């Protein structure tokens, strides 16, 4: 009925994404007045002729940073850090060193001021990524510019790490994944679940998967499934349902930090006053946003009404998670193939609109 119509909205808005850029699978999850729906499209894996389904695991790309600011939060509203903390205090090796003169909240949120959207190319070993560290040096002021950036959410995430004494995989696998009620969501992918983990596909449709990188997991090594990341969108829409630690997190994520034209910065997610054109949701993913660095402007009123996105990729993933907590809605779209961002948000916001009550 919702279901029917549901189905309806995602195979007008979605499936013909499917041919339009050969893409090999798809799963769509909607949640809307308290109730999910999962809708499944091709196949996983071409060559086993295994169909996307319910288990089947997508990497989630970017998208991961929304896990590494969940786990930072959860850490600040435990008293585990504050974001007022440089990251020596917590890295030993760091200690009195120049990027222990940024803040752990201006690594969260980009604006170092000298971090780049990758490492370079030759740091690989967990000695070559401390030396990085070490070696570097300030070049805009610390917190006036943004730069979208891997090195800087990493690094938060790591000194998030160790103000919990666990390596990042068990800060998600063993605290945050079970607190926020995934079931099949990992870092690494277990042995066991590697027979439902999705291949990734290019654009000549060879099957890959993301490969190693220096601080990889709290920038974009997340792994999950469809319901796994529905629930996730259900605990941003209700923390209030959630126990004490992981809902203050969530909640903390949700809080603007600064504001660059019309989209605010919060912790992983990327913030909107609601309503929200398509056109500034579509702006939020501009090369001039995403891959240079901008300054950002100081938060005099946040929006009371907001929505928030964040975009992710991997070479052979795209991932797009969506929600409005006055309309009581949200989506995720995990697809086995990459495909224009600005076709995942203009997918979403059809699909979003016509549900709005």
């Amino acid at each position: 009925p919702k279901d029917q119509e549901i189905k309806k909205l995602v195979d007008q808005n979605f499936k013909p994404l499917l041919e339009k850029y050969d893409v090999p699978g798809m799963a769509v999850g909607v949640i809307q007045n308290n109730k999910k729906y999962e809708m499944y499209y091709g196949l996983q894996s071409v060559q086993d002729k295994k169909a996307v389904n319910s288990s089947t695991i997508f990497e989630l790309g970017s998208v991961s940073k929304l896990f590494t600011a969940t786990a930072g939060a959860y850490a600040k509203n435990k008293g585990k850090i504050s974001f007022d903390d440089t990251p020596g205090k917590y890295w030993k090796e760091l200690k009195n060193t120049p990027i222990d003169q940024v803040n752990l909240l201006q690594l969260a949120t980009y604006t170092s001021g000298n971090l780049a959207l990758q490492f370079p190319d030759e740091v690989q070993t967990d000695q070559q990524v401390l030396t990085f560290f070490k070696d570097w040096k300030p070049k805009n002021p610390i917190g006036e510019y943004r730069q979208y950036s891997n090195p800087s959410i990493g690094l938060f995430g790591k000194v998030v790490a160790l103000s919990m004494n666990k390596p990042f995989d068990q800060v998600l696998e063993k605290i945050i994944f079970p607190a926020l009620g995934l079931k099949h969501s990992y870092v690494n992918v277990a042995k066991t679940q590697m027979q439902n983990y999705a291949f990734g596909y290019n654009q000549e449709n060879q099957p890959i998967r993301v490969n190693p990188g220096p601080l990889d997991a709290p920038a974009y090594g997340v792994k999950s499934t469809l319901p796994d990341m529905l629930s996730f969108i259900h605990a941003n829409l209700n923390p209030q349902k959630y126990p004490a630690d992981i809902q203050r997190a969530i909640n903390e994520t949700h809080q603007g930090r600064y504001q660059v034209n019309t989209m605010y910065q919060a912790l992983g997610w990327e913030e909107f006053s609601y309503p929200a054109t398509l056109q500034t949701l579509l702006d939020s993913n501009s090369e001039q946003i995403v891959m240079k660095p901008n300054k950002v402007t100081a938060i005099s009123k946040e929006p009371s009404v907001k929505m928030y996105h964040k975009t992710g990729s991997t070479n052979g993933f795209g991932t797009y998670v969506v929600f409005i907590p006055k309309e009581n809605i949200g989506l995720v779209m995990l697809t086995n193939k990459r495909i224009p961002n600005e076709e995942r948000i203009k997918a979403a916001y059809a699909v979003l609109n016509a549900i709005k009550k």
